[PDB]
């Protein structure tokens, strides 16, 4: 069948390194001027920290639990409008997306094995917030890394 359609509920995972403080920002292979951190659809029978796991293994394996990393809940929860160029991949009607915030500190910067997007940069946080399209992953920098 075709690919099933994206859920309206998603996770934001802002990875970042804690000893340099620069961002991990991935081109996404949809919109290839879209760079941002890591996001994926909350499937059903998984939790909010679950999708954020699993997104994080699928996109940039990395895999927190087996690294004993500090997957951060930020308990921030926004809605925002699905891209117009971008809502073709949810159910018809569906326009708004409700995304929970996590963030992930590696001790240092590494080379990325990415799977889903074009490419990868580390950029200091501003640059970082200052380059992606999305105003939640750019405000989720700014109060998580920055601060």
């Amino acid at each position: 069948k075709d690919k099933v359609y994206k859920r309206p509920v998603s996770i934001l995972v802002v990875i970042y390194a804690q000893d340099t403080k620069r961002v991990l920002m991935l081109q996404r292979r949809d919109d290839p001027d879209f760079w941002q951190s890591v996001t994926g659809s909350v499937e059903e029978g998984e939790t909010a920290p679950q999708a954020a796991m699993r997104e994080v293994k699928e996109e940039v394996t990395i895999d927190v639990v087996a690294e004993q990393l500090t997957l951060i809940d930020c308990q921030r929860t926004v809605e925002f409008e699905i891209f117009s160029h971008l809502r073709h991949r949810y159910a018809p009607g569906v326009t708004r997306n409700t995304e929970s915030w996590f963030c992930l500190a590696l001790p240092h910067e590494r080379q990325i094995v990415f799977t889903e997007h074009l490419a990868y940069k580390w950029l200091d946080a501003p640059a970082a917030a200052a380059l992606t399209k999305s105003w939640s992953n750019r405000q989720a920098i700014e109060q998580f890394v920055i601060n």
